[PDB]
């Protein structure tokens, strides 16, 4: 019951908007937007917590953290210990930014990123170890200033106000090959895995197919285990056991329908009812704990069936592509097997889906004054991706030793299929052929206001980067 290092934690904090109370957690992007959110969830509907998890990397005295500074393993979390939290997608570290304001950094040099944890009341002092479910205050070693939460809107930043923090844990150590929440994964039938369907299909990429060949290797295939319980999320998975799967890049999640059936849905129409799922060990008829509990479901070597909590229906096929439906019965062969997605096809499929959520919103900016003259488009938002995209696409330096460079090929060239086989360079056509509308920035600002045109030769020359980068190898 107390914070170790290396464990998985989101920062709740919590407030009482229009008349109803709600927890928020810290949480940023990252590539394209360095600044931290709070994301809200009351009681109503599954949150983006991916972009929530943080991880306690190092907690230290702030003599032990002094030195580290001057100069060039589960630790328990004490009071007055400093702490330096590695955002889980991004990679990046929670960090107080010049101009002070709170979001993510790329570099752990320096004291930006570190926070000392000081008790909120007369029941803990300095140097007791920090326990799970403690009120805490964090004070950035960089400016001595407080994590706080700011407010219409609800933000965060670090002002010498004080506001009271929860480190709510999401997982610890937990039994090797073994299916906990919040993994990315494959689900694998007999080869052929569960999907959606390609960017751009007829489907609107609502429905869901059993599909071979090369999907296996494809993000359209990935999709996150969520169990229902914030809390302890991250925990070895149990049979019986509630949970909602979300595909990744699209960011629907799974559900069964009234009048569609079987399909994927908006997070906001993700009621609790359509979206429940479980893993059955069998089709028989047929007490939370707070920790990581027992080991039961094995990556590979468990054959599980999927069924739908609310009515019993059996994830079956219709009948290589193959149409995934909800069946009382089912088939014999219903039982997939499941195998763990690694961390930078994991990464991509999130980056795909925060890439295509911003440009979309850019693209659906221009067509509103397409034809009017005289809703802000992201612009620094989509500036900063753009960057960032093409510094993640960046090819190897000549300089590097040949061995290194084949695998840093490969690497890239894998990462830039991924991208593709999710129609990424259609989405960065698209924003080019709609500002190549205009022929300058001053026919630009004619449409849009004269601040936009200010970046509009920029954001092309970084569109046709990207698309450069890509292509290239």
């Amino acid at each position: 019951q107390f914070l170790r290092t290396d464990d998985e934690v989101v920062l709740q904090c919590s407030a009482t908007v229009l008349k109803e109370q709600l927890k928020l957690r810290l949480a940023a992007e990252g590539f394209g937007n360095r600044l931290c959110f709070l994301e809200p969830t009351s009681n109503n509907v599954p949150p983006d917590l991916a972009i929530c998890c943080f991880t306690l990397e190092q907690s230290l005295s702030v003599r032990a953290l002094q030195e580290m500074l001057a100069n060039t393993g589960h630790r328990t979390l004490l009071y007055g210990h400093a702490i330096l939290l590695r955002h889980a997608h991004s990679r990046m570290y929670l960090s107080c930014l010049t101009t002070f304001d709170v979001g993510l950094q790329e570099d752990a040099t320096g004291e930006a990123c570190w926070w000392t944890m000081h008790p909120a009341s007369k029941q803990r002092s300095e140097g007791e170890k920090v326990r799970v479910g403690d009120d805490l205050i964090l004070v950035s070693v960089s400016s001595e200033r407080y994590l706080h939460l700011s407010t219409g809107e609800l933000q965060v930043d670090a002002s010498f106000m004080q506001t009271l923090w929860n480190m709510n844990p999401i997982c610890s150590c937990c039994e090797e090959g073994y299916v906990t929440g919040g993994h990315v994964l494959r689900l694998f039938h007999g080869d052929e895995c569960l999907t959606i369907s390609a960017a751009d299909s007829d489907d609107q990429r609502r429905l869901v197919y059993y599909e071979g060949g090369a999907v296996c290797t494809h993000a359209r295939s990935l999709w996150r285990l969520e169990p229902l319980r914030i809390s302890w999320s991250g925990s070895h998975l149990r049979w019986g056991q509630p949970l909602r799967i979300r595909h990744v890049t699209t960011g629907r999640y799974l559900a069964l329908t009234e009048d569609q059936g079987l399909v994927v849905v908006d997070a906001c129409k993700a009621h609790t009812k359509a979206t429940s799922f479980c893993f059955r060990v069998s089709k028989e008829k047929l007490r939370d704990v707070e920790g990581m509990g027992p080991p039961e479901i094995k990556y590979g070597e468990s054959l599980c069936f999927v069924q739908h909590v609310a009515s019993g229906l059996w994830l079956t096929y219709a009948a290589l592509k193959k149409k995934a439906i909800l069946h009382q019965e089912g088939h014999m062969d219903d039982a997939l097997f499941l195998t763990r997605c690694q961390q930078e096809e994991s990464q991509a499929a999130r980056m795909i889906h925060s890439t295509a959520g911003l440009y979309n919103q850019f693209i659906k900016g221009l067509d509103s004054f397409s034809g009017k003259p005289r809703p802000a488009l992201p612009i620094e938002a989509v500036i900063l991706s753009l960057q960032d995209l093409i510094g993640y696409f960046e090819p190897p330096s000549e300089e590097l030793q040949h061995e290194e460079k084949q695998s840093k090929l490969r690497s890239l060239r894998n990462r830039q299929s991924l991208f593709q086989e999710e129609g990424m360079l259609s989405l960065v056509l698209n924003c080019i052929d709609r500002l190549n509308v205009y022929t300058t920035a001053a026919h630009f600002a004619e449409y849009a206001g004269e601040e936009a045109a200010e970046s509009w030769k920029e954001i092309v020359n970084l569109l046709y980067e990207l698309l450069a980068s890509l292509i290239r190898g």
